[PDB]
């Protein structure tokens, strides 16, 4: 249609085409285009990015002379003047950090943050050394143990921590762990979280809550009959009963919580410490956990601020602040699981490092918040809730997705000088030693959908990757928390240097290292900056793959409603087997007795243990294990593109910790795999 319409979304940053996951181009329509426009929100410029050790011009736009001062991160400060309509180098040799240059002409001041970054990321010494480490890739939830309340939770990663370092890895992966919903518990997906500042208080280890113990009250409960019996039926199912769970625990802390409040100690005073050094980004996070509770006490269906009353949606309204002020203990309460939670990871980190492990732990940040949490009631100007982000049709998705996650407007964060970004690092790289960006493209560009509308109606909207890498390798650097980028799906070739030359760690994933005839790579063909894996939580198990598990249930729950393209992902699978057991054999992961022909053959524990040393003999530098591998499990964790079709982030692990670590076959095969990383 018109010109007009076509030039305003280019200078908007909507791409009017992309190269699908086929590599055939796609064009975008202008009801897509105008959809999405709607959605949409001097002398030096207000942030100004650049690499260390690099001059460092800046422009100045205006007339006549203007002065100016620029102040360092620890204080410095540099003077000079310069001509409108000219340029000049910042001074030479800038330490890396957040400094400030004002500008002044006359009596007006003009601010230009400027950001002066490393080129890349963080790396541990043991991958400078050029050494091969593994690790367990875990999903928290599903971890099962003698003591914990029927999810996996921070005890369990602590007990694990242990068993890990003990066999030789270097660190425990985890799905995200910012906060949920504890008022509705059932919205249970880590990647749709109410803040990517805060955390899930589902995973606190109520165990180790010595208020707990000390609670007359908490001790009658707990041991009720009923309370025992609760327990025991949460404990025992094959998938996590997120409601019962969370219903214990709240149970149990709200009573500890009585005890706590009653202190006059150190524990006291850490805990106020805490609450003081946050300040306002978690006190809105209590003061949503808490009227989301009085809400869904009102009626269950009050899923976030958008079903809430019109008084309650701003959150600036003054019966927001008089609700604040009425249940000062219901907002005191949320910050004290704050607390708990962050103090129970820091315990984990600490404990990783006491063994040595070169990363420790791995914590994953997802790529957007839900619309109606915390983290948008708080910032509402930030997001474009007329949009969400998915991703196009594609290969093993021919749908696409619409995952419901309002965007970050590019122009807002920019404008903010990264604010937004930088904070979401510093609060997503604090006690680990190695953080995942889901959906690494972000930083380049998301696919946006304009509300309400299925996947192939989006389009790709533009964000400004040199800034933000920039920003990632500066922060990276301060955290000393490195950086692995999942670079899945329909990846823009543009991205793929920039990673690589900014120190991400690509995803190297097994099923997908093979060419357009199924030849796979071989192992040390694999990168050496990269995490080799076998699969993710976002496909099927080693099984699963194996017997097209994937294909079967994704027919049956309308992933793929065209029998024509159904039919070639089973031709394709099964000549993808092949190609993978031929290349099993040719490198050495398999005896000459197994099997050669992939369609005679099932799983076997030599299949299994097979394409697992395959991934372990990679020159990949590090390699991500599941334990739902361990354990040969067929079933998924998550099902791309459901919500309720399947129960996702659910499926427990088959065995306990203590049962899977005294498993001969387990530690033979971790022994095996150990000294296979070792050898490469
Ligand atoms: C699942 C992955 O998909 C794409 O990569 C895939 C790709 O599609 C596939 O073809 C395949 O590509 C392969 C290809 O087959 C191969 O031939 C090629 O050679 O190589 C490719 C790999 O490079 O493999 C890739 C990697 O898995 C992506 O590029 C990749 O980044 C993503 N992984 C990560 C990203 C997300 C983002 O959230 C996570 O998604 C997860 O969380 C989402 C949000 O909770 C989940 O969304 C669901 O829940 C939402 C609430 C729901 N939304 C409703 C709810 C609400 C309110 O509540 C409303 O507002 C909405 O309007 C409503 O519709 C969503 O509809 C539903 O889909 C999603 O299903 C789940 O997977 C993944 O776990 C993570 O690891």
């Amino acid at each position: 249609e018109s010109k007009r319409l076509d030039n305003a979304a280019l200078a908007a940053g909507i791409s009017p085409n992309y190269i699908n996951a086929h590599g055939k181009p796609q064009s975008i329509s202008a009801e897509t285009k105008r959809r999405l426009l709607d959605a949409m929100h001097t002398p030096v410029p207000n942030v100004m990015v650049y690499t260390s050790g690099k001059k460092m011009p800046m422009v100045v736009e205006g007339s006549g002379e203007y002065s100016w001062l620029l102040t360092t991160e620890e204080g410095t400060q540099y003077k000079g003047h310069v001509t409108g309509g000219k340029a000049f180098n910042l001074p030479t040799k800038l330490p890396e950090g957040y400094h400030t240059l004002t500008l002044t002409q006359d009596d007006q001041r003009a601010h230009c943050r400027v950001i002066v970054a490393p080129k890349r990321c963080y790396e541990p010494q043991a991958l400078l050394n050029k050494q091969k480490l593994w690790g367990a890739c875990v999903q928290l939830y599903t971890l099962r143990s003698e003591k914990n309340w029927g999810i996996g939770d921070f005890g369990d990663l602590k007990a694990m921590l242990v068993d890990v370092a003990k066999r030789g890895g270097s660190f425990i992966g985890l799905n995200p762990i910012h906060a949920l919903y504890p008022a509705n518990p059932e919205s249970a997906s880590p990647y749709s979280p109410s803040s990517r500042r805060w955390l899930n208080v589902i995973y606190i280890d109520v165990n180790a809550v010595e208020d707990f113990h000390l609670s007359e009250e908490a001790q009658a409960w707990w041991q009720l009959p009923t309370t025992q019996q609760t327990l025991q039926q949460a404990r025992d199912a094959d998938w996590v009963d997120y409601s019962t769970v969370t219903a214990l625990k709240m149970t149990a802390l709200r009573m500890a919580w009585k005890g706590f409040a009653q202190r006059d100690d150190e524990q006291m005073a850490a805990f106020r410490q805490f609450v003081a050094e946050q300040g306002d980004s978690l006190f809105w996070q209590a003061a949503f956990d808490a009227l989301h509770a009085q809400q869904v006490k009102e009626d269950e269906m009050r899923w976030g601020w958008p079903a809430w009353p019109e008084m309650y949606q701003n959150v600036d309204s003054p019966e927001v602040r008089q609700f604040c002020e009425e249940h000062r203990d219901d907002v005191d309460f949320y910050l004290w699981l704050q607390w708990l939670a962050y103090s129970q990871f820091a315990a984990c980190w600490e404990i990783s490092q006491g063994y040595e492990m070169p990363i420790g732990l791995y914590r994953d940040l997802a790529v957007g918040v839900a619309e109606g949490g915390a983290e948008t009631w708080c910032d509402r100007e930030l997001y474009c809730l007329k949009a969400s982000v998915g991703a196009p049709p594609d290969i093993l998705g021919p749908l696409g997705q619409n995952w419901g996650l309002p965007p970050m407007d590019p122009h807002i964060i920019t404008a903010r000088a990264y604010e937004p970004f930088i904070e979401l690092l510093r609060a997503n790289m604090q006690n680990c030693g190695a953080l995942r960006i889901d959906h690494v493209m972000s930083m380049l560009r998301l696919w946006w959908i304009p509300y309400g509308e299925t996947a192939d109606q989006g389009a790709y909207v533009h964000y400004p990757v040199d800034d933000l890498l920039s920003i990632l390798a500066l922060e990276s650097k301060r955290h000393r928390c490195m950086v692995i980028g999942e670079d899945l799906g329909t990846v823009p070739v543009e991205i793929v240097g920039k990673l690589r030359s900014s120190g991400v760690y690509s995803y190297k994933v097994l099923y997908f290292e093979n060419d357009h005839e199924k030849t796979f790579r071989a192992p040390k063909a694999y990168p050496e900056q990269s995490m080799a894996v076998a699969a993710t939580h976002d496909l099927p198990t080693l099984r699963g793959y194996w017997e097209c598990g994937d294909l079967t249930l994704g027919k049956t729950l309308g992933l793929y409603p065209d029998e024509v393209v159904l039919r070639g992902l089973y031709q394709d699978r099964e000549l993808a087997k092949q190609g993978l057991l031929d290349a099993l054999h040719k490198y050495g992961c398999l005896p000459k007795r197994a099997g050669h022909k992939a369609s005679l053959m099932s799983m076997t524990p030599t299949l299994n243990r097979g394409l697992q040393r395959y991934i372990a003999d990679s020159n990949s530098a590090l390699l991500g294990l599941q334990p739902e591998d361990w354990l040969d499990m067929a079933e998924p964790v998550n099902i791309p593109g459901t919500s309720y079709q399947y129960k996702n982030w659910r499926r427990k692990l088959s065995a306990t910790l203590e049962s899977m670590f005294a498993d001969d076959g387990v530690n033979k095969l971790l022994k095996d795999l150990d000294r296979r990383r070792r050898s490469a």
